[PDB]
């Protein structure tokens, strides 16, 4: 890919996280905590899971950003719709607004309905995501592994603005303790 060019610096939004996640001072880190972080509880916040959204909205354009994913046993990547659901269960799936892939269980796997069985040769450290509103386009780059292509939805309907998405996972086992980190452009 040459997608680099299309960078732009993404911010965690911190009203939409769960009320565990703590989000680092530059607003480029997240991590689940040991406890509820002592945030008072309002609509856009995710109840049920590790989630939290960017800042950023796109309704146009091209854009790219990175995320470190070293040490982690569980995580969920990619963008949604700004509409999306916040409260109680519901599947990753582009019926429900999201475009993302997911490490668990030693597997990686698309959020299709149902999931898609993803074949990666070197487990990623950090992964690329890169929107083409226009196109209607989300692919995901192996960046630990010079760029190579893990996924692209295409046809994608967006329906309305977009937010970069992101979930740290549970941390059940006590191996999955490490933020998703934004990596420098
Ligand atoms: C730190 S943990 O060992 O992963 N325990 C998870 C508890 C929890 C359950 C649902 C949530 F929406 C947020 C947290």
């Amino acid at each position: 890919h040459h997608h680099h060019h299309h960078m732009v610096h993404i911010t965690l939004d911190r009203n939409t996280a769960n009320s565990w996640l703590i989000i680092s001072k530059d607003r480029r880190q997240v991590r689940m905590g040991d406890t509820h972080q002592n945030v008072s509880d309002n609509k856009e916040r995710f109840s049920n899971y590790p989630m939290v959204l960017g800042a950023q909205r796109f309704s146009s354009g091209k854009m790219y950003w990175e995320v470190d994913v070293t040490q982690k046993e569980a995580w969920d990547l990619g963008v949604c719709r700004d509409s999306v659901q916040r409260k109680g269960q519901f599947s990753l799936s582009p019926e429900n607004g999201f475009w993302t892939i997911w490490l668990w269980q030693d597997s990686y796997e698309a959020g299709t309905s149902p999931q898609t069985t993803l074949h990666i040769q070197v487990p990623p450290c950090q992964i690329g995501i890169f929107v083409d509103y226009e196109a209607g386009v989300v692919s995901f780059y192996n960046i630990t592994d010079h760029g190579s292509l893990i996924y692209t939805f295409s046809e994608c309907v967006f329906a309305g603005p977009l937010r970069p998405f992101f979930n740290v996972g549970f941390n059940y086992s006590g191996g999955n303790a490490a933020p998703l980190k934004l990596c420098p452009l």
